[PDB]
RNA sequence: UUGUU
């Protein structure tokens, strides 16, 4: 129950409650919890035609999705069930690991940055913001695998040095 | 021109 994946499901009839939904999902594995997305803006509160299903096992979720997503169609819907891991399940977010690197020497490239930031973690992707058909814009984006990696790269290398052609010491901060 | 494709 530590690797479970909450699944967003869509296009289910608005008349269906947790009962019918549970009856739908249980053939694919045991269900820990299930909740219809409700609208309480006005009376009576109504279903949003979607729900969250939380299986006990990861296997149950992956399989249920594999056999339901774009396959199954509920009475009486015009479109197949849509099913995907829920937004609340995003333990890892690139936006919280991506590091903006300003005041980079215009001469530098991808690898030149890569070697500079290698000791603090493992790079997912390394890029040089540049152009449009000009040269480098003196700055780069760098994604680290963990987040603590980036939080190390910052403390260790923010304004650690001034590079070639640059007016101010290098900046290392989380991307906006 | 400190530049966040």
């Amino acid at each position: 129950d530590p690797d479970a994946i909450k699944m967003f499901v869509g296009q289910i009839p608005r008349s269906w409650s947790e009962k019918e939904l549970k009856e739908l999902f249980e053939p694919y594995g045991a269900v820990y919890q299930i909740n219809v997305l409700r609208d309480r803006s006005q009376n009576p509160p109504q279903s949003k035609g979607c729900c969250f299903v939380t299986f006990y096992t990861r296997k149950a979720a992956l399989e249920a999705q594999n056999a339901l997503h774009n396959i199954k169609t509920l009475p009486g819907m015009h479109h197949p069930i849509q099913m995907k891991p829920a937004d609340s399940e995003k333990s890892n977010a690139v936006e919280d690991r991506k590091l903006f690197i300003g005041m980079v020497s215009k001469k530098c490239n991808e690898n030149d940055i890569r070697v500079m930031f290698s000791p603090f973690g493992q790079i997912e992707e390394c890029r040089i913001l540049r152009g449009p058909d000009g040269l480098s814009r003196g700055c780069a984006f760098v994604t680290f695998s963990t987040r603590a990696m980036a939080q190390n790269a910052i403390k260790a290398m923010h304004q650690s040095q001034t590079m070639e052609g640059c007016s101010s010491p290098i900046v290392v901060k989380f991307a906006d």
